[PDB]
């Protein structure tokens, strides 16, 4: 029942547009065959720090790329310095990776492969205000960058018209997925 | 318990939407003490709901998992029980620990009013995982009476948005939890 | 531990929206190491918010769970602690539940550098819920962590319930169940 996280109060640790322009808070907890996750994002500087209807595109991507031992690769948008188990860098986390059987890397109707199953899509709310919806898309194992064995990708965006600019500062989002091990 | 009861993570067609085995229901239930953590997704592979558009009616269908008092799946369920089993093909004998509580979610003076909302979980899912293709899911606990079931988990799937260009009914994954019987 | 803190299976009203015992809160918190897994639902049985429509204002109300530094529920909470205990002890109240409290590091109590900007969204979880569980009857829920200062609380979990859709025919404020998780204090 271990937890792999960014630490709960991270310094800027994540690239949206430029290095460390945002704070990703991400906690993964192993509940046997499923991982329970909570994620939130605050963009602190740059193009997406304060958004409005003039900003385009209205979506950006945060990639976590892992090798076959579940170690985060430096090509990830997330900086690995404080990505570790909750209390030395960790050696292995295959247990926390999204399953390549449930969520295979991209490649008879019984052989139709689902396009939806490897994604989780919901609204989040900017500043936690019910009248400031945006969206999150979590994707498992959809990346090919850096020859990753596994990947978790967060697409953040919005669609509602905001004429008065507001911080891109998401409510916390809970999700779960089938673990590799 | 941290045990998992599931369809297997990559099932063959295993579920009836319109006809038998016309879809692949991926469902994993993991026991976290007396709450179950669940993840569900649906891919309809053949028949009326494989490719939907505004001309298909009705725009909602029901998938019932019906259990006896040992938590064993009854064959009247929409889900085929052949590979519904604990993660580890001998069929399991007991899974009451994974059933929705009949105290928190009973089968159907202001102080004595009973909640109709609490046995349901309702949310959007997104076909193909695209933010512009919403559909919906309703998870219902213990609301079936079919086959003298002692427990039930029902998944209602549907959509409301107009889709003139047809799209596969291929849901994003949906997470939920519920109070376990024991 | 892997225990559960919940509203106990007594069927009486256990919560105050507007007046004492006008509502029935269902909440279960289950500890998964450093994360809490939760499910919450609310039925208002009497008073202003039992049956709602567009002529009811405001369209939001708040249910506060306030805890001391041992994780014990304070009597200033909207939830009547008569009905709040570990699931198992019927007459023995719990002494300690710090492990179920929302982290004050992840979710600090409210109080120049952009890099030191404090997230306003992170301590909230916001979603639709659906009245009666009907897909055409959306309402909303806002779960907030540690944002209260009432009663010198050490920790808090606040549920704001409301709705925005225009309703002509009155409908019971009877929410679908909502799952969420949060980072635990320890
Ligand atoms: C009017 O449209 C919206 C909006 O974009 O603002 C849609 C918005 O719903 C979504 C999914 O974006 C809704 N928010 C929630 C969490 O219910 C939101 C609220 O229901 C609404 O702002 C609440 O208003 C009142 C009267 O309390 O309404
Ligand atoms: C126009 O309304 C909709 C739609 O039917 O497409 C509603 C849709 O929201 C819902 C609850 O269906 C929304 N998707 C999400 C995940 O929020 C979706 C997104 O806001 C929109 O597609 C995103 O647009 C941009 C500019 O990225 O907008
Ligand atoms: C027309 O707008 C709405 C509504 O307010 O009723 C928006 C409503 O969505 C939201 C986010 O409120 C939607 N329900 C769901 C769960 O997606 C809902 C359903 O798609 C719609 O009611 C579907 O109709 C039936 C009965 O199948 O449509």
């Amino acid at each position: 029942t271990r937890t792999l996280w960014t630490t709960p109060d991270p310094s800027p640790n994540c690239k949206v547009e430029t290095a460390r322009d945002s704070k990703l808070t991400l906690a993964l907890t192993k509940c046997g065959s499923q991982i329970l996750a909570t994620v939130s994002l605050l963009v602190v500087t740059g193009k997406y720090a304060i958004i409005s209807d003039t900003v385009n595109p209205k979506q950006f991507s945060i990639k976590l790329l892992f090798n076959d031992k579940g170690v985060l690769l430096s090509d990830s948008n997330l900086d690995g310095t404080y990505w570790n188990y909750r209390s030395t860098p960790y050696k292995e986390a295959v247990g926390f990776m999204p399953s390549t059987t449930a969520y295979p890397k991209p490649t008879d109707p019984d052989k139709k492969v689902s396009q939806g199953k490897n994604k989780i899509v919901s609204n989040i709310y900017l500043g936690g205000e019910v009248y400031q919806p945006g969206f999150i898309v979590v994707k498992f194992n959809q990346e090919t960058d850096a020859n990753c064995a596994y990947s978790i990708t967060f697409d953040f965006g919005w669609g509602k018209v905001y004429k008065d600019p507001i911080p891109y500062d998401t409510s916390s989002f809970t999700f779960s997925y089938i673990a590799q091990e």
